[PDB]
């Protein structure tokens, strides 16, 4: 979690920069311990015909959270990503927090965070409601629309292209907000009933299946993996229907 001995950390937009140090940081006093990606991956790398791809996984758990997964990655030299999402223990019924920026040489062209529901009714719990209601309307000038897939995520989700500094620092801001809300209602969260818990499950499935859906992630993989590799990355270490 330090990402002190990360190799792409030092050559990664800095926005995506501040963004994993964040993540970091918010996670590096919890009862943390590793959770092993399929074939225990971490480094990877591949190129077909194009451009070459790289990521390093980092992934880890603790009692409220089943896994806890931070990708960094670039395809050669024009494209930067983080990827994080926090899968909650069905048990605790937490919403899912998970983010995703993409930046090339001309800066950040996408960057999406959400503390996403697993309820049957599509809402978060009322706690995350009531503290989200109070950080108020962040304005960001370029607001993209999510794909229908996107229905999963929050009425809260973000989902812009920043135009300038100041709007990628309120959006690390809002980010490092949503987590800190998302660590405290860990703290205040119990076991919750059988039938509860399932209805999480069911909807931390859904989510899993409508991300496995987003083709801007897919061509990316297949580009540099093929077809069968990314079938593979995509249902086994990022969106693993539980
Ligand atoms: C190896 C990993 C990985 C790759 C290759 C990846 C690529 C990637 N994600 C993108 C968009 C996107 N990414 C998301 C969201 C997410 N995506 C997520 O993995 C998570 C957890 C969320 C949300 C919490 C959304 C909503 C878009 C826009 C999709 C669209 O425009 O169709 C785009 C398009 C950027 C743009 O339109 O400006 C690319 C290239 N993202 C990655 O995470």
């Amino acid at each position: 979690l330090s990402l002190t001995n990360s190799s792409l950390m030092p050559t990664l937009n800095p926005m995506i920069q501040q963004l994993a140090l964040a993540i970091a940081a918010s996670w590096q006093s919890l009862p943390l311990k590793p959770y092993q990606l399929p074939e225990d991956l971490g480094y990877v790398e591949g190129r077909l015909e194009g451009e070459k791809l790289v990521i390093e996984n980092r992934c880890y758990q603790t009692p409220q959270f089943r896994k806890m997964h931070l990708e960094l990655a670039k395809v050669g030299k024009g494209l930067d990503i983080l990827q994080c999402v926090m899968f909650p223990e069905p048990l605790y019924g937490l919403p899912l927090f998970g983010c995703d920026i993409v930046a090339g040489p001309g800066g950040v062209s996408a960057a999406i965070a959400d503390l996403s529901p697993t309820q049957s009714d599509r809402q978060l719990p009322a706690a995350y409601q009531k503290s989200l209601a109070e950080l108020g309307q962040p304005e960001f000038e370029q607001q993209r629309e999510l794909p229908p897939w996107g229905e999963i995520f929050s009425e809260y989700c973000l989902f812009i292209r920043p135009s300038n500094v100041t709007e990628e620092e309120r959006f690390v801001q809002r980010v490092v907000d949503f987590l800190q809300i998302h660590c405290h209602q860990s703290i205040v969260a119990e076991p919750l009933s059988e039938a509860q818990t399932l209805e999480h499950r069911q909807g931390q499935i859904h989510y899993c299946q409508q991300q496995q859906k987003n083709d801007k992630t897919r061509r990316v993989l297949e580009k540099a993996f093929g077809e069968a590799w990314a079938e593979r990355y995509m249902s086994q270490v990022l969106f693993d229907v539980i």
